[PDB]
């Protein structure tokens, strides 16, 4: 498994304008258009995004486009932010792919939010963290997403996954 079977099966995959668990206009594998309530604005910044006239819906390749740039912004903003990049650093391969899952989901300001869980996570204390991330809208609002997430910081294997 990798980051991109993970978020796949997290996401899931879309070819028409949708909205996502908050209501707003995505498409794709978890690509957020807008939090604009307007369709319109949707299409709008679908075809800029794309670069060409869509109609609100893409091909499979384009959604694939969409979200290799995700993850690759994704990990670029881990490494270029202050709070989180220690962090990633001092993790192993798989709870790192957690935490990009993470900032895909809420972006990194929100991630860089969850103070006391980072430290945790830094500091190897597994089971604590799990239960501080626990805590959260994020939990609250997408639990078997954020369960799935969680276990993996938990125990560093794909499990959640299988
Ligand atoms: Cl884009
Ligand atoms: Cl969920």
């Amino acid at each position: 498994m990798n980051i991109f079977e993970m978020l796949r099966i997290d996401e899931g995959l879309r070819l028409k304008i949708y909205k996502d668990t908050e209501g707003y206009y995505t498409i794709g594998i978890g690509h957020l258009l807008t939090k604009s309530p307007s369709l319109n604005a949707a299409k709008s910044e679908l075809d800029k995004a794309i670069g060409r006239n869509t109609n609100g819906v893409i091909t499979k390749d384009e959604a694939e486009k969409l979200f290799n740039q995700d993850v690759d912004a994704a990990v670029r903003g881990i490494l270029r932010n202050a709070k989180l990049k220690p962090v990633y650093d001092s993790l192993d391969a798989v709870r790192r792919a957690a935490l990009i899952n993470m900032v895909f989901q809420m972006g990194e300001t929100g991630v860089a939010g969850f103070t006391n869980s980072l430290r945790m996570l830094q500091q190897k204390r597994w089971d604590e963290a799990a239960v501080n991330l626990a805590k959260s809208r994020w939990y609250n609002q997408t639990p078997n997403r954020a369960k799935r997430v969680i276990s993996t910081f938990r125990t560093g294997t794909w499990d959640a996954y299988k």
